[PDB]
């Protein structure tokens, strides 16, 4: 040979007076680096040493190419630790969104573990929901988001990696009247915390109504924050729906009653969703990794 | 002259980015929205809109147009439900934004009071800090926010009426190397989930290492959810600060211990936040007064 | 109507007391505004003013209707002077690239016939040529480019419109050996001062010799320059090729004869070049408009 | 460890914006292209190139790397020449940029007698100011500008030679208003063609203005190409400054006259500007020679 391993030498033949004793300092072989030289000197059509009794001197056209080979060793140098100082930035640091049945089951134990192997990468993390994320995803300020979503329905700009096949439950407060009812028809006068979704808040209430044939769900309110959700539903009459991870995962556990219907809910399927174009840290592969072994 | 009917359409332009998919929500065909759009671009003499792939953004001037048109459709909206209110008709929309404090305690009680009260109006919660809410604040589509602030901070054009006096702690997981820790600077070693604050992740653990003489906290990590924040901390060895309501209220008590700190932590002030200028609808002032209700 | 002259109308009948001398004062219709108010009562389903024997007072609902009407009526003339100001400064200013043979001939008459046209419009040109322009067209720091291109080479990005149809001429200094030459091939030794072009230094003779069944033209030396071209040529024995416009408009004019090969060289396209996404200025449209009456 | 090569291979990659592109001109595989680029990626640990709908573009590393491997590359290939021409083998390359009065004078001159003296050397040459011209002075790809400059301003970096003591004139069309002014008080209502100047476009002019009392010249048009401007003023009542040597040797001397001011107007120095550390081949040595003995 490489002709960076070849100018560094030379520099150090200049310095020590020797190709033998600069080819050893650098653990470099002797004969491979005598040949080499000889390879550059027949290129340029001149000269770099000249042999004296002590060991080497640099000759008038070796000294001229010096001026140019300590300037391409340092300026490599230099773009090393650009680059390295660039791609520590990077490597250093995952920004990322996560819904709630992610950040409350797999997150903490996967944090932990990414933890104990890339102990010296700072993780932001946020919630996060599709399609809201998409202009942070596509600016590139937000890394990857960890989402439910609609294959069909994710811009042709991202890439979509399936994580977790999640459960939609219906929840009320402990003694709910209709909670043994069996049917989503039961429940079709009821109403309803409308919680976030993808296509808009109370979208899966309102489109399991649809299915089964039912009018449009009666509106009691629209509860955006899943951290509220449980609380406020534990102290009204409301139904909502959430995941199933949620329900088992709130402050107001002894307060609530998730009711069991016979008529199936979705499963939304979360997915890593991210830009195709954009290249991928190993840290954050590595975090993803570990989201994906404890999510299962 | 401006049009409301087209101010109406170009926020739902934005919010679904096709033109094609705007006509469909608005029962109008096509050329008929076009043309609208065009009355409005002709006029100003400035282009709102461009044909993206995906179908259209707003220009520069569409951008700086829209803060406009949100408060102009907004206001009038108000305008509308106010008058209706004050004929006893109580219906109407409200929008607002919670901390993690006021979401867990105050909120299920006076959401639950609100709605015997005034069963007709229509209330969307979601998730918000200052200073992250104060452009929604200013464009009329969050009517209030509830949040902590410090006083002398907050933007001019923005009212601020307090409403509850927080408790910081500092939480570990039940077996934590310091969970009998009684001093701050015991902590100085240990990594910390930085958490979300009106001054930004961490600060409130930043300031109180700062004021009691110790260096800058260790970040392990920063979690901008408190949703997920529990959770992180109960499986790792990470320390955070959350509100005491939020110590007392999440899914992972029995695996969480708060640590004794003999040194004082700091009281955050949670305040009401609105735009001034802007006049209260009857319905909101009702929320208000059942939300400080509960804050006592 | 429409609502901002009847809010207006309303803000005036609260200073005038009258319904009829508002509608005067404003130049409206005084049936037509009592309409217009009566729909908006209706609408609102209250009164928003009542009868004195003075003229009209506003009820307790006009009184606050009219703190959202005050808000409205300001926020839509703040959005116009916003929009005027921006558009201000889009309209006020053009940046473009021209190639030689327009900005001798074609920019100066262009460029006086349109300051007349458009007194108040600040123009920055410089030199360009494609696809040198290309980044500079596509981020949005040049507006257009005039500059000669190959029809099916041009980023698809970009709009291009035919302006000019230009000539290209062998040139050399007054008394060049060659210069009664009447074959390209008479030429094949001779040195070449090679001259920007869309396709790299020396493209047009490079192409022109391989057409003709030759070698590769002899590199004399790389000239990007229009200025210095004429004069180095004129002081020297080495040929160029130039646009005809250039070879009519030098300093170097005594000096300097064309070589009139009965050989055809090509006619190269000059373009007016853009981003075909990006709307244009009435101003940039009447200088393209004045350049395309100057360049026939 | 970096191979000279692949830095190569990258700048053309660079240069044409596709692999397929590159591969033809580096006569080689497309998949061995990738393999090279793929070998520097690796090691470096950081992507340096993303594929686009147009080909691909250089990622954050792959900017900042390449004006480390364009010094590499061209001063390994300075490297070369310089010994070739210790040697007495005058072959080689020159690339410099020059100023107006430079171009239109000294060079023909110079770059006639330099090449009697080294008919083997290939010289590029590109109109250039200081400061654009700083960043190809640093990374190697301009050897020298011909620029105006103020000694005071210039990055330390950077070394300047006097080459030239310039004279400023302002120049009206023929039959100007104010051609027969002699006060420069008495120009201060015209319409000026802000020309090119180190301290950025009308910088003499608005200097000038400035020192002898008077408010900020009126802008007419901003006119960065020297090309062009004579004729834009010959052709309009704008005003302009330009080095007498373009006013003496234009296409446009008949229609044009300078005005005949007995306020003193100031003299740019022009410089040859290099970056110091580089060391100067041989043969551009001998240029500068030439060009200095024609500047005086
Ligand atoms: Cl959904
Ligand atoms: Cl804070
Ligand atoms: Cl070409
Ligand atoms: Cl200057």
């Amino acid at each position: 040979m490489l002709k960076l391993q070849t100018l560094q030498a030379l520099i150090c033949i200049e310095e020590v007076g020797s190709l033998r004793a600069a080819a050893q300092l650098l653990h470099l072989s002797q004969p491979a680096l005598s040949a080499a030289i000889q390879q550059l000197e027949d290129e340029l059509k001149a000269p770099l040493l000249v042999r004296t009794k002590r060991g080497v001197s640099l000759t008038s056209f070796g000294q001229a190419f010096m001026k140019h080979a300590r300037l391409i060793v340092t300026e490599s140098r230099r773009a090393q630790e650009e680059i390295g100082q660039l791609r520590g930035r990077w490597e250093g640091h995952i920004t990322f969104a996560a819904s709630p049945a992610i950040a409350l089951a797999a997150l903490p134990l996967a944090l932990a573990s990414f933890a104990r192997e890339f102990p010296d990468v700072t993780v932001n993390v946020r919630d996060g929901m599709y399609p809201a994320v998409s202009p942070q995803l596509r600016d590139g300020t937000l890394d990857f988001a960890l989402t439910a979503a609609h294959k069909h329905d994710i811009d042709t700009d991202l890439e979509a990696q399936p994580l977790y096949v999640s459960d939609v439950v219906i929840v009320g407060q402990r003694q709910h009247p209709m909670a043994n009812a069996t049917r989503l028809a039961e429940l079709q006068e009821c109403r309803w915390a409308f919680s976030s979704a993808p296509r808009g808040p109370g979208a899966i209430i309102r489109n399991a109504f649809a299915r089964y044939g039912l009018p449009e769900p009666k509106l009691g309110l629209v509860c955006e924050s899943f951290l509220a959700l449980p609380g406020v539903v534990a102290h009204s009459d409301l139904l909502t729906t959430m995941p199933r991870t949620l329900y088992e995962r709130n402050a107001f556990k002894d307060q609530l009653c998730s009711i069991p219907l016979q008529d199936a809910l979705p499963n939304p399927t979360i997915y890593v969703l991210r830009r195709h174009d954009l290249p991928v840290t190993p840290a954050a592969a590595g975090l993803i990794r570990w989201i994906q072994h404890h999510a299962l």
